[PDB]
């Protein structure tokens, strides 16, 4: 009948375990919010080449023998900048994300 030790050594257990999950969470979070600018900077640098690279062949196609080829390719880079820039975003929304708590 007042034995309520129990509810308050239950609630102590509880709140032990809740900090402790609390944290796992904000270092995983963390963690992956680390790991997402090192994935962007990597990606921004083959990005960032493959821009000059795919915009080159765009110019040079016109002046060039196999032309034709020239703007396919230019083409197929196109379409890898494009789901790169993707991750990327996807990248940048991780991060902000993260950074977003970091404020609270």
């Amino acid at each position: 009948a007042a034995s309520l030790v129990g509810e308050l050594q239950a609630a102590d257990a509880e709140y032990q375990n809740l900090a402790n999950q609390e944290e796992a969470r904000f270092n995983e979070e963390r963690a992956q919010a680390d790991a997402a600018r090192q994935a962007l900077a990597q990606n921004e640098q083959v990005y960032n080449e493959l821009s000059q690279r795919a915009q080159r062949l765009q110019a040079e196609a016109n002046t060039r023998f196999y032309k034709s080829q020239y703007q396919e390719l230019a083409s197929k880079y196109e379409d890898a900048l494009k789901k790169l820039e993707a991750e990327m975003e996807q990248q940048k929304a991780v991060i902000s994300d993260f950074e977003k708590i970091q404020a609270l």
